């Protein structure tokens, strides 16, 4: 018999990466909701405190890192230590990213491959750290955060789009590689999110009419509006879901746009 | 704050065309286990009444009518008499459908027509007999039961496959059109799902090696698997999911497949 | 050794169904240009006549045929007339097509029957009258005009989305059950092409500022554009391209779209 | 009106990386055939060496240069170095690039990074160093050799798969960017190509049944299925094509396989 208990994260571990504020904390929350221990890291003890301080006023003990997601040496200690504090990690969400906004050919080598580094690599990196001993521990999942840009191209964005077009493709061969073994490595793809950065843009404006337009949905997405798909991949409700990735964008990939 | 109630179906209705057995009742099945009311249809009233007896063995009190789907005012009165008896439809999941396996250059016409009547424009009827009524609730969800066929084809189901393509890109666009108005429409894509139809080629067989070497899952998958995906995009935890195919294969169309 | 002779038709008789005026003229004129016997249909004699006088004025002596594209029947008496008086069809265009824009709730389930059977049954009928004497010629191809509503819905054209999101998986299934036998059915899928209908859209406008913002290229495309790229996809130049929608869309499909 | 002079690169240069054998030397040989100069570079001055005499018993005058794509510097100096002794690079293909094949887990650090470097960043280096001039031209086209693994994962391919799938998503980038500018950005997607390392798979075996099973051709693929298609994307048969992933595979990508 089907039960909602399959949506429940109760007694199992999520790692979420860069999880100190903004996606990643809103999907950490939602998955301490669920019944999940979090587990989370940072770059710096600012972030990684900033991100304690927030869980604790949500009624959440997370337990805080700090590693880099590019240091593979790091990532490994950091693992290690989760699992003698915490446990095995049960759910890894690949969140930790940057972003830069430069034309292409201004843009520099180094800044190119930083964004690969982190936005690719990284994700590989911390996989690959958490995978063995969810084979060992009979199920992992693996949820890695896309965006838009893993389907669709923008002028300033090449490092970014290259990236996640990478992780699209990551997710979907993690599924292959490790499906048989019960990991389901699977992606969520956020819509137009409104985050702190983006609310001049919704001052009582054009940018603002460009979203709602290509949104069918007629609204900004919400970091909330990703709990939910986020969740169901890190549960048992979806468990023969596999290499595939979960776009969240209220129908905008699915639309041609409200034309004139 | 998240919660895990935006997975649940207390107190909404939903009907699941052809869910008499097989997908359709497991889906529907779930979708009580969830805490919907349930109503279906099917073509013939010994249909209905497998369907009927069936639900009641597993301790739910279903609705079930006689209505053919490719029969627009059949299915008109069907909704009004529905919404009489039991109330407003909240989810829509259109199920019903055929499939025929003939070589191409050898299907009649009216074959090929029947199946494009039946899993493509019959959809649509029923997906417009419930619209008007969700605008009026302020919230709907429609779920399209596609394929694999919606995005690879094969040898003998080229109408099956024509038909599920559209329902796919049907289901985009009532997205698209609709979308505002709060209707979540979304597809579910199933893989090579075992029914008592396939049993045979499970006998202690080339064909369930062919099956298990292209699924990263390693098995077949079944009717349980579509569950928690199937309740996930009726609920409140997919608000923000519109025009997308969530695909339940286990990793079969993110995979090259298994070599020698 | 390659030579650009693979790009040429000479010797070879087209079909273009519909190609008496716009899209389907254009290509088929393109086609003679690289050397093709043109043959097409269209619903009256009027359309014929249209379309032969056009041929003529480009210096081209097609061969004309009233005939409904729905009608089996008639189609496979077409076939044979073309046959005895021209030769057998090495390439098949599947151009003719209808387009309704009524809200989907409004449009009556004969008028979506109707899209249906024009733009995806027909397509399945002229395909099934082709392929036989192509097999026995020992080569085809078999291309089909989708749309950008292979991919994309909108409203108020639910029907047209829905059969050339059929016929985007009915081309895949053509390539898989005939690729075998020499056969090479492929789309081409037009972005916003300029035609006659759209001019006063283009008036020195919104609708104008709103496709060149979405189309990389920065203007609309022209008939002219798809004669390229329709031409490789009937040529040996592309023996080994199959079951592929190729987009001439200018970039549109890429992109994210061009933000104020 | 249309002509098949449209194919043709008489009077362009091309530069097609690491073309010194392969497919990338197969490529640059149809380009040649088509009309075009023919540069091309390898990270040694044996493999140049080896390019060179292929080209000459061709009746090709190639220009060959020693440079590793992953060296922004010694890139930028060739491009310049090329501009004053041959001219202006028309088209660039993106061919050079390595595979490895080691279980994710099992893979260093350092080995991913290695493939994503070559095989993702060096395109971004490469095309980077030639688009401002194709700009100034008024015209150019980039071409990038990507794979099926830009779609689909693989036990073992794990950072192939990952650059391949972000040399995807920068194809459509580059398109969106620059497209404004004239310059059309697409891929080529090959499917099972017979190389030299494949021909003991083909010895009078199972993987050879298993590839001629994925793919609806019934064969493999070769080298020259590539050309006729390379050339189109090249040429100006194919300029309201952009950001558009040309697959030539005999319709692997179409077909969900041959079943027992």
């Amino acid at each position: 018999q089907f039960s909602l208990d399959q949506f429940s994260l109760k007694g199992k571990i999520a790692l979420v990466t860069g999880a100190s504020y903004g996606i990643g904390f809103a999907i950490a929350s939602a998955y301490a909701k669920a019944g999940a221990t979090i587990v989370f890291n940072d770059i710096n003890q600012e972030l990684v405190d900033r991100g304690m301080a927030a869980y604790k006023a949500a009624g959440i003990n997370a337990h805080g890192y700090v590693c880099d997601v590019t240091d593979e040496d790091g990532i490994q200690a950091m693992v290690a230590q989760i699992e003698s504090e915490v446990g095995i990690i049960d759910i890894l969400v690949n969140n930790a990213g940057i972003i830069r906004r430069v034309p292409m050919i201004e843009m520099t080598a180094a800044q190119f491959r930083q964004v690969i580094d982190i936005d690719l690599n990284a994700p590989f990196i911390v996989s690959k750290a958490v995978i063995p001993s969810m084979i060992k521990k009979g199920h992992g999942k693996i949820i890695n955060i896309c965006s838009m840009m893993s389907e669709l191209g923008r002028e300033t964005v090449s490092a970014y789009a290259a990236a996640k077009g990478g992780l699209k493709m990551l997710t979907k061969n993690i599924a292959s590689e490790y499906g048989e073994a019960n990991i389901q490595c699977n992606g969520i793809g956020p819509g137009y999110i409104a985050t702190p950065q983006t609310a001049p843009l919704r001052e009582l404006h054009p940018f603002d009419q460009f979203i709602i337009a290509k949104t069918p949905a007629a609204r900004w997405g919400e970091a909330e509006d990703l709990m939910g798909p986020a969740v169901f991949l890190a549960s048992d409700a979806s468990n023969f879901v596999n290499g595939h990735i979960l776009y969240v964008d209220g129908g905008i990939l699915a639309y041609i746009g409200k034309q004139p």
